[PDB]
C-alpha cells in the first residue's frame, strides 16, 4: 500500500531524465493534517505582517481554506498516491493514424510567484499496441497541472507520462496558456499567452507528420 | 427476406478485417417486442433500485421508452436489417478529384457508460466507376452512430464500409466529436473534444492528396 | 449522523410544496455496494439482450462503470447525505442590490428517456441578513441536476433551495438547456433550446427588477 | 508627511460605512522590508512543508518573490500611503449626462484563498462641481482591487470613495468577473462569472438613470 | 380507425376559426400508393416537356422520388392522421411563468410556387394545469410546416393548435424564416428574411409579458 | 435565329465531353407558350390530387405559377437561347497570375427530387490571349446553375465552358453547397454542405498552383 | 396602354403630398433608344475632356455602358412603366400583428454626385383587409431606389407607397445604409452608415407598437 | 515646373511595359476651369434627358459637383501631376525580410460603367538599398486607384510603380474588391469579390517567398 | 553604479550591428528634472504659438506632463539605465522546440511625428542552456517600444537584443502595428496596418522551422 505500477513507471521515467518537479524526501512521516496545520499556522503569521484582522468572520477562516487548497487541492500532483488510474484497451481496431484530444482544460500555478496559470492543452499520440480511455489523457495532463510549475517543464513532464504508458515515443504536446504572474502584476500585460510543445517520436522527427499535428493546434473554442 | 446485398458485403468487410462490434450470434430467434419488454422490465428494476415512485405520472412510462429508445432508436444500428438503401449513379461525368462532404451530424453513444457522444463527421472520396447519393453518406454515417461506440473503432467502421460499397480504397473519414462522460462527469472537462480520422488509398499514401482533405477538415459551421 | 441542518430545511422545504423529486422511501436499509451490484446486474443483462459480447475487453467493465455512475455521479443528488455545506457570511457590506452568478455549468439527466440535458444557468438574488459564499450557488445548482429532471421542475428546485437557505423570497433562476432526447433521437432537432425560469419575490412583484434581471440573462460566454 | 486629503477623506468615508477592509492597527512601526523578510521566511517553511527543492536555481528566489508581490503589488491597496493622487477640473463644460468609463481593467485576489480574480469594471458618473481626469477612475479601481477582497465589498468601497471625491451620490459601479477558487478548484466551473452592481443617487432612485446605465453596462470588447 | 382525439380538436378550432388549410373533401376514399402513382406519372409527363431524357439512369427514379417526397415527406402535413402523439404530464410544479422552446429548426414550402421555406420558429407558453412534453412543441411545428404555406397563416395555425391542446390561450408564436422563391429567383433577395409572430392571452393583453417574450424572440445560434 | 458562336461552342464541347445534361432532342417546334400550359395542367391534376382547393384566391395562380417558372426561371439553362452574351477584351496587361472570382452566389435545384441547392461558387483562371469580363463568369455559373444538376456534373460543366471560351486549361471551379432534399427532408441533416472542385490545366498539374488555388477557397463571408 | 391602376394610384399619392422625386413633363415623346444615343454622345464628350483614349478595346463601349445603365437599370424607377404587379390576398387569416420584411438588399445613388448608397431596408406592417405578397415588399422597395436620391425622400416614398396599396397608414420603414460618396471622396469616412426611418399610424403614434418595430430593426446578417 | 523624377519615372514605365492607363495627347492646353465647366455642361443635359427637374434646390448643384468630382477626384489619377511626394530612407537597418502593408483602403471606380470599386489591398516588398516611407505605399495606391480602372491592370500599375521606385522586382501586391457594376445592376450578385495578384522577383519565382506572401493575405479586419 | 552587465552587452551589440536608436553624446552631466523643465518651457513656448490659453485650469499643467512623459515615460527606453532586469534558469528541461510569446502589447511611436503606433508582437526562441523568464521577454520589448521608433528598426532591435541575452541566433520576431501618424492624419487610411519580421538563426535557414513560426503568428485576440 503505497504506489501503483503506472505512478512508479512515470516517476522512475521522470527522474531518469532527470525531469522530475524539484522535490526533497519526505524525510520524516508527517501526518496530512499536520502539514496542513503546520501551513495554516504560517499563513496566519504572514495574514498578520499585512494587518488584517484575523477576528473578521470572513478572513478567521482562510488560513485553514490555503492550508487544505494546497496540499489537497493545487498542488495534490506532487504526491503520486494522487496518480489517477490508467485504462487501456488493446488495438485490435488497428488504429494507426493520430488521434488527438483538443482544448483540454488546464489550470496550474507558476512556481516563481505561486499565482494562475490558465490554459488550454492539446495532446495527440499514434496508437501502436493499446489505445487509452480518452478521459485519462484528461487526468494525467490536470496532474501534473496541479504542481508548482513552469511552462516548459509541464509540458515535458507530460510528454515522457504519456510516452511511458502508451509505450511508444509518438506523442505530442501543446500547451497555450495565460500566466497571470505576467498579467495582473508586473509589467501587466493583459493580451499575451504563451505556447509551449514537446514533440516525441514520429511527430519530431517526420515533417509530414509534424506539420499535419502542429496544424491540428490552437482551437480557439 | 433477412439481408440486402450491400448490407452482407460491409458486414462481411468488418468481420473480415476484425473491426466489427464486439457481437454474439442471436441465438435463438428473438422478435423485437420480446427484447423490449425484457429490457422495460430491467429499468423498471433499476429506477425502483433509485427510489423513484413509478406510480408518478411522468416516470411511469420511462422504461417502456428507454427499452424503445434503445432498440429502435440509438442502438438499432446494431441491427443490419437497419442497414441503408444505397444508390449509386455511374460516374459518366468522370469525376476524378475529391467530393468531400462536411459537417454530417453525428450523435453517438459512448460504450463505456452509455452516454451521448455528439460530435461532426467529414467524409471524402474520389470516384471511380460510381457517385454514390449525398444522403447516403449521412445515413452510413448515422448507421454506424447508432452503436454503442468508441470514436476510435466508429471511425474506421465508416471507413471499410465506405471503400466496400463504393469501389475504392480512395476514402477519407474525420470525426471531431464531443464525450458527454468525459464533460458530464469524472473528470468533467467543458471544453475538449476529441479528433480522430482514417484514411485510405491516396489520401494516405499521396501527401498531397492526403493533406488538401486534411487541410479542409474542421468547418465549425 | 444522517442529515445536516441546511440539506433538511431544504428537503422539507421542497416536500412542503410538493416539488421534491418523486421518491419512495428506501424501505430497508439496502446497503449501496448492493444496489450498485443489483444494477449493475440488471445492465448485464440489458447488453446481453442487444447482443453486445461481454467478454470483450473493451465491453467488461460496463455494466459496473454504470452503476457506479447512476449511484455515485449522475444520480447523486437523489441523496440529501450529498447536499454540499454551506457557508454564508453576515451581510455587513449591506449590500441591497442583486448579486448575480451567470453562465453557471449545468449537466443534468431527463427523465423521460434518461439522456444528457446540456445547458447553462444564471441565478441571482438580494441578500438580505447574509450573503452566500459563490461558489455554494454553483454547488447547490449542480446538486438537483444530478437527478433524473424536467426542466420546469429543476428551475423550480434550485429557486426554493435558496430561497430556504439565504432567508428571502428575493431570488431568481433561469436555466437555458439542449435536451439530447429532443437532439439526438426522435424529432432529432439540432437547434432548438429550451428556456425556463422562476422569479421569487420582488423578481416577481417588481416590474422594475424583474427586467433587470431577465435584461441580464442569457449571457452566451 | 503620512497620508493625503484624498486617502484620509476616502478612509474615514468606508469606516463610517463599515466598508473598510477588516484591518487591525498596525501596533508598532514595522519596517516594510522586516515585514517583507518575516512573510518571505513563513512562505519558505511552507514550501519546504510542500517537499520543494528550495535549492533549485527555479525555486530558490519564490519566496522572497512571492513576499515582495504581496507587499508591494497585489495587496499593495491595504496602504492608503498608496492611494492614487486626484485631479480635479472644474466643469465649466456645465456637463449634465453621466460619463461613462467603461471595461476597466480589474485583477484582484479572494480572501478565501488568495486565487486571482480577473474581471472588467464599468464606473458611470454625474459631473456636479469637479470633473475628474479620467485615467484617475481607472487608478482608483484598481487601488482597491490590489486587497484581498470580496466582490461584494470592492464595488461598495469604489462607489463610496468616487462619491466621496466627487461630490456627488450620482455614481454607479458594476464589476463582472471570474473568481478562481471557482474555477481552477473546487466546483471547477469553467464558465460562470459574478456581477455586481452598487447604485448611488439618481442610478438608484430615478427608474429612467438606472435602466440608462444597466443598459450600457456589459461591453464585451 | 381514423383520427385521434387531439388531432380532431385542433382540425376542428382550425375550421371553427377559419384557418385550416385551404382544402377540399377526399370524395372518394383514395389509397395513398394510388396517390403517388398517379403524381409520379403527372411527374414524369412534367420532365419529358422539359426535354429531359428519363432514360438517364439518374433521372429515370425521379418522379417515383418526388412523388413519394411530396405525399409521406414534405406534404404529409395534410393529413391528420399524421398528428403526433402529444404527452402531457400535471402541472404539479405549479410553473406560473412562461416556458420557451427557442430556435425549433422549420423547413416548409411556400404554397405560391413550392419552394422550400428554410427558417426557425420560437414558441412559448404559461402553463396552466398541465405541461406539455417538449419535443412535443417542435413536433406540433413540424406538422404544419410540411404543407403548401403562406409564413402568415402558418404562424396562427401553430398557436391556434397549442392553445387547444394546453387548455390556455397564453401561448406565443415567432418565425423567422427566408423563401428561397424570394432568394432564388425572381427579385432574387440574397439577405431578407421575414418574420411574424401571433401571440395569445396574456402575451397580447400584457404590455408586460408581451415584451418578455418579444425582447427573447431572436436567438441567432 | 437560333444559337450564337458562344452558345453553340460550349454545348458542343460539352456533348464532345459527355458531360451535356441529359436531354431528349424537342422532337417538334412545341410552342413554349404550349408547353407552360400543359405542365401547368399537370400541376393542377396533382394539386388537387393533394386535395388543396384550387378555387382559393391563393393558390390560384399557382399551377400557372410554377409551370412559368420551371420553363422560364429555374430551368431556363436549359435553353441555350439564354446563354449569357460574352465580352473578352484582349489581355493586354500581360496578366500571368490566376484572377479568382469568389463567392459568387448560387441556387439551383437537384434532379433526383427538384428541391433547392443553395451554394457558393469560386471560379480562378489564368489568362493567355483574353481576359473576360468578371460579370461573365458569375453570368455563367447562373446558367448551369438553373438546370436540374448534380453537383458533380454541374462543376464539370462550368470548368468546360469557361475553358472553352477562354481558350485555356487554365481554370478551377470549386463549389460549396446546401441540399435541402438533405436538409429538408429524409435523413433531415441540418449541417452538412458538399463541396466539389474542377481543376484544369496547372491547376490540375503544378502542385504549386493548385495549392495556392485550393488555399484561397471557401471565404465564408 | 400607358399605365396601371396602383402605379397611378402612387404616383397621384406622392405628388398630393409632395414627395415625387424632382421630375418634369417628358414635353414631347423621344424614344428611349434616342435618349440612349443622346446620353451616350454626352459620355463620349465627358470621356474625352478626361484624355481618355476612346479607340481603346474597353474604353469604346463605355459611353454605350453608361447610357442603357442610366436609362433601363439605375434609374428605371423614374419611368412608372416600370412599377412592379401588385397581388394582395385577402386576410382570412386575421393576421392582427406587423409582419416584417428584415434586411432587405438595397442599392440606389444620391443625387448629390450620383455615386452609389449600399444599404438594407426593413419593413413592417399591420394587415388589415389584405395581405401582399412579400416578394412585392423587395421590389416595390428596390423600384424607388433605382432614382437619383436624398435617403430622407428614399424612405418617405416607400411608406407612402405601401400605405397607399395596403390600405392603413400603418406601416413603418427604416434604412440603414452607406453612402459612397462619404466614403470613396471627400471626407472619405470609411466606417460612417447613415439611418432613416419614417413611421406611419400606430408605429409613429402608439408607444408599445413604435418600439416594438425599432427594437426588431437592424438585423445585421 | 510640370512634372517630378518620381512621377515621370512611373510614367515613363508603364508606358514602356504597355500598362498606362489608356491616355490621349491632352492636344491643346485646356483649362482645367473650363474642363469642368464643360463636363458640368453635357451632364446637365444628361440630367434633362432624364427628365429631372434641375430647377430643384438640390439637383441644382450636382452637374458642378459630378464635374468637380470627376477631375478633381475620384479620377486625379489621370494627372500625374498628382502623384504623391515619395521619401526614402537609406536602409541601415540591413532589413532583408519583407515588409508588408495590409488592408490598404483602396476605393476605385470600374471603366465599362464608372461605378464604384470598394476593396483592400495588401502591399509586400523586400528592401533593397532604399526603404520608403509606409503611408507612401498607401498614398501610391490610391493614387492609380483614382482613375476609370480594370482590377487586373490597377494591380500591375501598382506592382510597377513600386517595383521602379524602390529599386527592386522584389515587390507583391494583391487587391481584393467589389466591384458595385456586378453588386448593384445587372447579375446583381450581393456576395461575390475578386481577388488579382501581382508577383515581382523573388515572390515570383522563389516559392517559399511566394507562399510566405500569399499565405499573409487576405487579412479581413 | 551606471549600467547592469546585460543592459552593456545589448547596447554594444545594436552599436556593434548599427542598429541602435540614433543617440548623440549628452556631452555634460545634465540633471533629468533639468531636461524635464528645459521641454517644459519650449511646450509652454509651442502651446502659445497655438493660441491656447495656458491660464486654463485645466492646460497649465500641460507642459509639465508633457514634460514629465517624454523623459519619465514613453521614451525612456532611450536610457538604459532602464533596461530591465534580466532572469535566467538552467535548461535542465532539455526544451529543444521553440518557446513562443504571442499577442504582447506594443506601444510605441513614430520617430516621423512623435505620434502613437498601437501594435502587437510575437516573439520565439528555441532554448538553448538558459530559459528566460516569460515575463522578461514582455519587458524587454516595451524597453525598446519606447523609444521614437521606426518598425523596421524596433523588430531588429528586439531580436538582436534577444539573441544576446540568451546565447543563440534561434530567435524570431513579429510585430503588427498600426501607426496613427498614417490613420489620424495625412492619407488617413483607417484600416491599414504593418508587419515587420526579423529572424535569426534556424528561423532563417531552416524552411521547415521558418514556416512553423511564421504559421504562428498573428493570433488576433
Ligand atoms: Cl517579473
Ligand atoms: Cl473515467
Ligand atoms: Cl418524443
Ligand atoms: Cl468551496
Ligand atoms: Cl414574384
Ligand atoms: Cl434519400
Ligand atoms: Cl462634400
Ligand atoms: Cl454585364
Ligand atoms: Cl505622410
Ligand atoms: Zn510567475
Ligand atoms: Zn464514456
Ligand atoms: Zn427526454
Ligand atoms: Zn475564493
Ligand atoms: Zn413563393
Ligand atoms: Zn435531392
Ligand atoms: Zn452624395
Ligand atoms: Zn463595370
Ligand atoms: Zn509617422
Amino acid at each position: 500500500p503505497s504506489l501503483s505500477k503506472e505512478a512508479a513507471l512515470v516517476h522512475e521515467a521522470l527522474v531518469a531524465r532527470g525531469l522530475e518537479t524539484p522535490l526533497r524526501p519526505p524525510v520524516h512521516e508527517m501526518d496530512n493534517e499536520t502539514r496542513k496545520s503546520l501551513i495554516a499556522g504560517h499563513m496566519t503569521e504572514i495574514m498578520q505582517l499585512l494587518n488584517l484582522d484575523l477576528a473578521d468572520d470572513s478572513l478567521m477562516e482562510t488560513p485553514h481554506r490555503i492550508a487544505k487548497m494546497y496540499v489537497d487541492e493545487i498542488f495534490s500532483g506532487l504526491d503520486y498516491a494522487n496518480f489517477p488510474k490508467i485504462t487501456l484497451i488493446e488495438n485490435k481496431m488497428k488504429v494507426d493514424e493520430m488521434v488527438t484530444v483538443r482544448d483540454i482544460t488546464l489550470t496550474s500555478t507558476c512556481e516563481h510567484h505561486f499565482v494562475t496559470i490558465d490554459g488550454k492543452a492539446t495532446v495527440a499520440y499514434i496508437p501502436k499496441d493499446s489505445v487509452i480511455g480518452l478521459s485519462k489523457i484528461n487526468r494525467i495532463v490536470q496532474f501534473f497541472a496541479q504542481r508548482p510549475q513552469v511552462q516548459e517543464r509541464l509540458t515535458q513532464q507530460i510528454l515522457i507520462a504519456l510516452q511511458t504508458l502508451l509505450g511508444t515515443n509518438n506523442v505530442a504536446v501543446s500547451i497555450d496558456a495565460v500566466h497571470y504572474c505576467v498579467k495582473a502584476r508586473g509589467i501587466r500585460d493583459a493580451t499575451s499567452a504563451t505556447t509551449t510543445t514537446s514533440l516525441g517520436g514520429l511527430f519530431k522527427s517526420s515533417q509530414n507528420t509534424r506539420h499535419e499535428f502542429l496544424r491540428a493546434v490552437r482551437h480557439h473554442n
